[PDB]
């Protein structure tokens, strides 16, 4: 239901691309389609793509003009760059490689630290287009506040991260389940699945307080879930498929993976983690990899998943109503693949 | 009459700090008041100010009560950390060293590429004080749609700048007054001087299209020589009044300085500056700085402040009305001291 309707979404890429691009600013705005071309495309598209399908589900089929439909193909490439902005950010600031399967932007010769001020013009064309398509809506302010506050939460989350996770300086105590999840509510839940659904509910005129707190209780457990994954697949991915190399160990992140290292690790199992933890040796980063290993960390997040799995299924029986499940449903057959 | 009402302004931040500041991102809040109290701090605070003085002087004072004075100090403050947002961006982005009299935030031990989340934070606090304390006005959404567009023209002068001023990449036929006036225009112009006036005239229910376009025929002009200024005290500025160490040659900039170098230089003056721009040897930079002497640049500053200022006078009485003269006078007498 998302398989059948990318291409189509993807498609309308081109077209974001064109007038977003429409003389003294001319070597910009070619510098800003470069931006684009580069760090807006080559991912999944789950997220932008998720605006269009709850849009369809939400939109009574006799309100899905042309026009409508053109909008939240629009909004959900607006989806798209508020994730492109951040990641583009997020890679200079973990020193990541790769992304996407190319290198990441910043790496770029002859890009380097000007890729900051690229990440602001993706951010700045979100609001571009909201203007441009949907300035005469009466959801108009919701989806500009929507997109803001997104951001907002994903900074102080960004904030948490970072600040968790100082290079150079071990501090294992640091890492525990309740960090944990301040941190990963904060810089991915709220922009990766509660945004694009809430941005598809004002758009469909469901603008109710306590009908977006429902929402969010089922999607920012999935989003919980998706960072989970995420720094899982961080160690234990295969680069080829996820597109990125990791760097988590290095960066001194707290991970779910040195969380639950922890929760597992004898006294003398601490001491090799905390020797290795955080530094740039891969013979050091190694070491820590066959501490999880050794911890069968890969079976309980296995095992981890499929008990998150029927408790987001628990939250959509609880919490859908009185919206259609498969807007849930569809979503959560997606990230739990 | 700035003067007289500065330490108001300025001591209202405190305030502005402590709502912007109110468990599980307790310490991502800490943060952001560090980053608020480092970078917000320390400047002339004309741009915040400059809101104000025009929005007393565009309101009836029996609209002026205390509610609506408190919104005219915290848009101002908006005005302050966008300049603030987009100065500790620019700063790592420059390869700066000082600002405002003490080391860049980026260059803060333990710091360093961390300020471009910090960066994102100060522009985030734009909209949620602009929610806090202007959501029920008839102007919300034009302040909203002002700051959004004012960055998105500043961000494109940025690219600009940063396309014109290639590292390592002489060459010096770039550097045209066509070339200058268009970086200027966009990474200056609008954000210093058309945007806190722009604000005040929204605030003051002054919308027409008609009366913003003339209000901008005179402040993108005074915007373009605050650039033309800054450029020239970037070299031959006083570090400990401007707080800054200047970078321009080094950066290979289009500086203005550069412009008119090129407009005036032999060809083999034109030898030594190619063969000295845009290194990082002092002795390099202190080549570019005797021909720029040699020149007479400093003289031509001189002049072409004062025919400026009559041009900009010009423009105040061909363009002020209806509105005060003051609002313009006021500012001029301040960026032209
Ligand atoms: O680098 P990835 O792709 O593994 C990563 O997942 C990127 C990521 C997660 N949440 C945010 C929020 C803002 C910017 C980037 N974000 P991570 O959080 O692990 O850096
Ligand atoms: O570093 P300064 O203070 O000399 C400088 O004037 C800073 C400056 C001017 N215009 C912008 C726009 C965005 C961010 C910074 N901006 P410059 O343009 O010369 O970098
Ligand atoms: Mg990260
Ligand atoms: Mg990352
Ligand atoms: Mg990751
Ligand atoms: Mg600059
Ligand atoms: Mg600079
Ligand atoms: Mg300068």
């Amino acid at each position: 239901v998302y398989a059948q309707e990318k291409q189509d979404f993807v498609q309308h890429f081109s077209q974001i691309v064109r007038v977003l691009t429409e003389p003294e600013i001319g070597d910009a705005i070619a510098r800003l389609k470069e931006v684009l071309e580069y760090n807006a495309i080559g991912g999944k598209y789950n997220r932008g793509l998720t605006v269009v399908v709850a849009f369809r589900e939400l939109v009574e089929p006799r309100k899905q003009d042309a026009d409508s439909l053109q909008r939240a193909w629009t909004v959900g490439w607006c989806v798209e760059l508020l994730q492109a902005f951040f990641l583009v950010a997020d890679d200079i600031m973990d020193s990541s490689l790769t992304r996407r399967g190319q290198i990441c932007w910043y790496q770029k010769p002859g890009v380097g630290l000007d890729a900051i001020n690229d990440a602001n013009l993706l951010e700045a064309c979100i609001y571009r287009l909201l203007k441009l398509y949907c300035r005469e809506q009466p959801y108009y302010l919701n989806l500009i506040e929507l997109f803001l506050q997104s951001s907002y939460q994903t900074e102080i989350g960004q904030t948490l991260d970072l600040l968790t996770a100082p290079q150079g300086n071990v501090d294992l105590v640091r890492f525990t389940e309740k960090r944990y999840k301040s941190i990963v509510k904060y810089k991915t839940a709220f922009y990766s699945f509660y945004l694009p659904i809430a941005a598809a509910m004002y758009m469909a005129g469901i603008d109710g307080e306590k009908e977006h707190a429902n929402a969010k209780k089922i999607l920012l457990e999935m989003g919980e879930f998706f960072q989970i994954q995420d720094d899982y697949l961080d160690l234990f991915g295969d680069p080829s498929v996820t597109g990125k190399i990791g760097t988590d160990i290095q960066d001194n992140k707290c991970s779910w993976l040195v969380v639950q290292c922890l929760q597992r690790a004898t006294p003398e199992q601490y001491q090799i983690l905390k020797e290795n933890y955080g530094q740039k040796e891969a013979e050091k980063v190694a070491r820590v990899k066959a501490l999880y290993e050794e911890l069968d960390l890969p079976a309980v997040f296995l095992q981890y998943e499929e008990d998150s799995y029927s408790h987001i299924m628990a939250l959509i029986e609880q919490y859908a109503a009185p919206l259609p499940p498969a807007v849930f449903l569809g979503l959560a057959r997606k990230i739990y693949k």
